[PDB]
C-alpha cells in the first residue's frame, strides 16, 4: 500500500495528547528539547507506541475502580477492560501531563439511578509515592467519600505542582510512571533534536488552568490524532529515510514548505535563521507525501 | 484529476470497539435497533454524505465535536454563540455553530471557562445549566440562555456538556436521546438542518451505535447516545472524498479472528447502515463489538442483505 497522510487542513486537526484542535504549530523554545511524550506517539507505518490511542474516543481518559473511603483508584483500560500491570506505563489513552497537578472528574458508570449529579471532582499530584499507573493505581489528594464503583472521567484543568512549591507547569515532560522498586516498562522511547540544521516540529493546543506565566497552558505534541488513526488503518510500509511532505495552501495550491515525516513519527523542518520555522505558516496548509527520501535528502529552509 | 474521479471506495479498517461516537466524543459501545420500528431520526451532528459532504452542524474531526462557545456578559444568563474557534458564527446559515450539540429532551448540565488563561491561580470551572425547550433556547438565532444569572466576569467563554438529566418541563417526563432540539423560534425555524433519516423498510432497518453519556434518567438505565456513523468514518470520507460509484455500499462486519463474515449490512450514500433482523429480538446488538466492517462491492438499492442475528 501506497504511503499517504489525511486531506485535511491543519487547523481541523486534532492534538493528540488530548482531544482538541490544533491551534499551532512550532519549535520548541529551547533547541535542545528532548521530548518523551507517552501518547502521540506512532510509527508511520501504523504502530502504536506508549500509551497512544489509534484513535480520540480513548484519548486523555482515566478508569478504575475506587471503594468509598478510600484515595486509591485502581485503573484499568477505558473499555473496562483489566490493566495488565508491569507490561505498559499507564492505561493506553492515559494522561501525560508532567509537571502539574490534575483536577479531573469522575463519575460512577454505568447510570444506575433516576436522579442526582452524578459528577465528582478530585485531583491527582503526579510526582508522589502513590502516583503509580505503571503498577495500576493512582492516589486522590484526598479520601474519596462517595460510593464505592467504577469511574471515568478525564482531567478538566491543570494547575502548578503542589511539589516543589513555586515551579511551575512544564507540559513539555511526562509525568513519572514508574514507583520506587521499580521503572516503568515499554515507555515510548524519547524523541532527540535531529540536528543538521533540521528542527522537530510540534503541534499545540490550549488547555485550561493557571501557570505562573498567568498565560495559556500549551500542549506540544509531535503527529495529529488523525495521522495516528489514518496510520494505523492503512499500515503502510516505510520504503525511505524519511517522508517528505510539502505544506500546501489548499486556496491556490502554492507550496508554503518542506518538512520531513521519519520513520519513527515525528516531523521536522529547516528553519530558515532565527525567527523563521513553521509558526510563521498559516494553519489552514495540507500535508502532501510527494516522496520517499534518504538520509542524505536536505531540506529546503522554511 | 483522473486519480481523483476514479479514487476507489474505502472505509477505515478499525475494530468497532476502537471507534468514536459522532454525537459526543467516546468510543462506540454497541450497536442497536431504534426500539421503535418506525423511529425517524434527524441528527446534526454525524451526518455526512460517503463522497465526504458534511451536513448539519457536523464537523469533520472530533476536535470540533460537542463543544460550546460564546460569549457572556456579567449579571446575563444569554451566551451568545461563537464557533469553537472563537470566528463569528453565521446565523441563518445553519442551524448552530459547527460541532453544537444535538441532544433534545434533556436538561444540559455545562462546565465552561472563561478562555485564554490569564489567572497564576484559581479553579477556572463555571457550572451551568441549559433547557432546550425553552424560549431562551434559539442557536440558530445565535444565543442560549442559562437557567440562572451568570455572577462571574463577562467574557468568552468555551466548554461542553458534562451531564445530562431529564427536561424540566414537561415535568416527569424522560430523556429521549432519539431527538434533537428547537433550534429555532416560532418566528423563524432552523435553516439548513440535516434532513431526516427514515427507515427503509421490506425487511432492513437502521443500525445506530451507541456510547453512554454521564446522567441519570427515568428508567435508572445509562443515557446511551444513537448516532448513524463512527466519526473516523466522517474524517475518512471528508479526506477521501470517493465518487459514489452505486446505490448502497455493501459491507461485511468481520470476525479478526476467524476472518468470517458475522454480518452483511448496507452503506448508503445520505450516510448511514441498515441490516436485516434475523426475526423479533434478532440485531447488530447481538455481535461482538471487535468486529471491522470491510467494502466488499456497489450494489443496488434492492440488494437483500443476509439476514443478521438470532430470533
Ligand atoms: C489548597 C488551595 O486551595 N491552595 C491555593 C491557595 O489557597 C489559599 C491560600 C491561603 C489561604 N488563606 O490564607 O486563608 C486560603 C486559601 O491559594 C493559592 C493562591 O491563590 C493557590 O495557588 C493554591 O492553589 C494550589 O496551588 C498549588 C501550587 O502551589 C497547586 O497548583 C494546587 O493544585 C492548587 O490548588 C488548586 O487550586 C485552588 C485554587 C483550589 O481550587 C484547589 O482546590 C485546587 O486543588
Ligand atoms: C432544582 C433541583 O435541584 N431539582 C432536583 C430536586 O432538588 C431538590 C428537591 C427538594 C428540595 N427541597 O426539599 O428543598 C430541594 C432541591 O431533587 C430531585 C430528586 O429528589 C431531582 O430530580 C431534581 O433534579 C432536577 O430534575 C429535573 C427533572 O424533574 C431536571 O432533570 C433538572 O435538570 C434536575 O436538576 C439537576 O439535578 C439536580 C440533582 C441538581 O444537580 C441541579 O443543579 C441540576 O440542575
Ligand atoms: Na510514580
Ligand atoms: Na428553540
Amino acid at each position: 500500500r501506497a504511503f499517504t497522510v489525511p486531506n485535511i487542513p491543519l487547523q481541523t486537526l486534532s492534538n493528540s495528547r488530548f482531544p482538541s484542535l490544533i491551534q499551532g504549530m512550532i519549535l520548541s523554545p529551547d533547541a535542545s528539547q528532548v521530548v518523551q511524550f507517552q501518547n502521540g506517539r506512532c510509527l508511520i507505518d501504523g504502530q502504536l507506541l506508549g500509551t497512544t490511542p489509534a484513535t480520540s474516543g480513548q484519548l486523555f481518559r482515566v478508569r478504575g475502580k475506587i471503594n468509598q473511603g478510600a484515595r486509591t483508584l485502581n485503573l484499568t483500560e477505558v473499555d473496562g477492560k483489566p490493566f495488565m500491570a508491569f507490561d505498559s506505563p499507564a492505561p493506553v489513552g492515559f494522561p501525560d501531563f508532567g509537571k502539574c497537578d490534575w483536577h479531573m472528574r469522575i463519575s460512577k458508570t454505568p447510570n444506575n439511578t433516576s436522579s442526582g449529579d452524578p459528577m465528582r471532582s478530585v485531583s491527582v499530584q503526579t510526582n508522589v509515592q502513590g502516583f503509580v499507573p505503571h503498577l495500576g493505581s493512582i492516589q486522590f489528594d484526598e479520601v474519596f467519600n462517595h460510593p464505592t464503583g467504577d469511574y471515568i472521567g478525564t482531567i478538566e484543568w491543570i494547575s502548578q505542582p503542589s511539589t516543589p512549591p513555586g515551579t511551575d507547569i512544564n507540559l513539555w515532560e511526562i509525568p513519572d510512571y514508574g514507583s520506587s522498586l521499580s521503572q516503568a516498562a515499554n515507555l515510548a522511547p524519547p524523541v532527540f533534536p535531529p540536528g543538521f540544521g533540521e528542527a522537530l516540529v510540534y503541534f499545540v493546543s490550549a488547555f485550561p488552568g493557571p501557570n505562573n506565566r498567568s498565560a495559556p497552558n500549551d500542549v506540544p505534541c509531535l503527529l495529529p490524532q488523525e495521522y495516528i488513526t489514518h496510520f494505523v488503518s492503512e499500515q503502510a510500509p516505510t520504503m525511505g529515510d524519511a517522508a517528505l511532505l510539502h505544506y500546501v495552501d489548499p486556496d491556490t495550491n502554492r507550496n508554503l514548505g518542506e518538512f520531513k515525516l521519519y520513520p519513527g513519527g515525528y516531523l521536522t523542518c529547516v528553519p530558515n535563521g532565527v525567527g523563521a520555522g513553521p509558526q510563521q505558516l498559516p494553519l489552514n496548509g495540507v500535508f502532501l507525501f510527494v516522496s520517499w527520501v534518504s538520509r542524505f535528502y536536505q531540506l529546503k529552509p522554511v
